[PDB]
């Protein structure tokens, strides 16, 4: 029982943070193998950001300009290429620590945890979401650059974002571990500003089924809706979309618990009406959409509270 | 900017992390030096000598990833089994045992089968209860802090309780509350809100630009603590208003000011709006947890 905001164990990932220096900046890196992957960002001096030219300032650069640090050894850097808006600094030096890994470049509404790092060193782990308006609402401060998230389902961490940027609504945006950017967003700092956000309605469903597997109805009705009117109703409320996709993402869930997808949308439809009224659902008072059909099924039980 | 319930980085707990199956019953232990520590009810009214004495230590198997470890002494401390192996743990990091107040927090490395499954952060609750997400198998997974280099282990997780919060133990094997390990009627008391941690978040949010809930006013800490006791908030000290002392003067925001926010907060409500994207008053942050986080503290 009970139902937390829980992050995957960070070790694996903990073992390949660097501290990557180049002039007067100093950033995170990850050492996969014999690679450093850092955000290009490291090569700019202040100035240079409002309209880098990242090839130009590259080209100025040798090998020993780059200082990599993992705990108290200095890698010495080979080779250097730019891809996207990544750095990849090749090693003299396999990591012993380096885990089974992917990249994978994620959807909106998908969840990962963030190893926030500072200086090459690990400092807190916790849960994100790719926000709809492709940003992340991360706790990160200066020097967290090049911080990564992942995921570690089944022993392999799939490497999905990397940090590069706080916009300035407080929130963060960054690249997959190819360096291509999640949304609009360049790494220049020129006027950018994140698009309006909704919330994930797919992750709410799934919450909300999460709620009855820990033992929590009150917030069911007798009724049901066509997926177009519950669509209609939600985007009044600045809800995304429910495809037939996510219909049938949520098929494992409905079939544990016993409600229909649509009579859960009806639910929903109700709650956003009539709000919680001083109650709460898995301890919140506001409706989550930090949890996928996925990550419900990883934390909660297999057979629901009846 | 942003403000989350951060966990500390598990890699140093990860290490430690053991699969221990004494008959049907398997659970988690935790591996330092070369003593596997886990709970006691793994070897099950149980007179736990008495089941005990009839157990040897090859009917203890201990796995560490993929390799068996060899039991070679085993003793009881309080409601922790002690299983001496022949291996001492190479990743065994600097560490101490350490039991914590209410109102501290801590990470919890949720394990399953000696094998780490999440970490999420939480506090021990002033009824002594954790409000954790622990499934069956999820026995002797483990809370710590970390203090520079050194993993503090705070708790040991036993069980769970009717309403679905969790108790368990020190590294010592003393409970946290009023609890005993066996199946018996047990029930969590009637709990608070933790004050001191309201009032940390509370600066958390003003550091993040969050302010609409300031007001003008001042209070004492006795007329302050009158309404904690109406709103079921645990009563606030003058330790307490000590601790908040750093956050009070980067913020400009006598604590008996934040105070004055809260009462205002407790008689009102939020009136449609969040503070920190919440819309209830969060106590499971500490000021310490405030502080590192707005800081940027590593490990
Ligand atoms: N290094 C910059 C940044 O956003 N850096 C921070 C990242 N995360 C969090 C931060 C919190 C506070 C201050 C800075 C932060 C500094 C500001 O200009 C740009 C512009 C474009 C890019 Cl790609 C990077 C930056
Ligand atoms: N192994 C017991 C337990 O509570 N174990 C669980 C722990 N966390 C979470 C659980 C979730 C579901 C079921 C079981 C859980 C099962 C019930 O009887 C006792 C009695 C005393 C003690 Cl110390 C332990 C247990």
């Amino acid at each position: 029982s009970g139902f937390r905001k829980m992050a995957f164990p960070s070790g694996k990932v903990e073992g390949c943070m660097v501290q990557v220096t180049c002039g007067t900046t100093t950033l995170n890196g990850l050492w996969l193998d014999d690679v450093v992957y850092c955000p290009r960002h490291v090569i700019c001096t202040s100035e240079d950001m409002l309209n880098p030219n990242y090839e130009d300032l590259l080209i100025r650069k040798s090998n020993h300009n780059f200082l990599v640090q993992a705990g108290n050894v200095q890698l010495r850097v080979i080779g250097h290429s730019m891809q996207n808006c990544v750095l990849k600094l090749k090693v003299d030096t396999a990591n012993p620590k380096t885990p089974k890994y992917k990249f994978v470049r994620i959807q909106p509404g998908q969840t990962f945890s963030v190893l926030a790092c500072y200086n090459g060193s690990p400092s807190g782990v916790y849960q994100c979401a790719m926000r709809p308006n492709f940003t992340i609402k991360g706790s990160f401060l200066n020097g967290s650059c090049g911080s990564v998230g992942f995921n570690i389902d089944y022993d392999c961490v799939s490497f999905c974002y990397m940090h590069h940027m706080e916009l300035p609504t407080g929130v963060h945006a960054g690249t997959d571990l190819e360096g291509n950017f999640y949304g609009p967003f360049v790494d220049r700092q020129t006027a950018q500003a994140a698009g309006t956000d909704t919330t994930i309605t797919v992750n709410v469903l799934a919450w909300l089924y999460a709620a009855v597997i820990n033992g929590d109805r009150w917030f069911l009705n007798r009724f049901t809706t066509t997926l177009n009117d519950f669509n209609l109703v939600a985007m009044k409320y600045n809800y995304e979309p429910l495809t037939q996709d996510h219909v049938d993402i949520l098929g494992p869930l409905s079939a544990q618990t016993g409600i229909a997808v649509l009579d859960m949308c009806a639910s929903l439809k109700e709650l956003l009406q009539n709000g919680m009224n001083g109650r709460t659902i898995l301890g919140s008072a506001l409706l989550e959409d930090e949890f996928t059909p996925f990550d419900v099924v990883r934390q909660c039980s297999g057979v629901t509270f009846q």
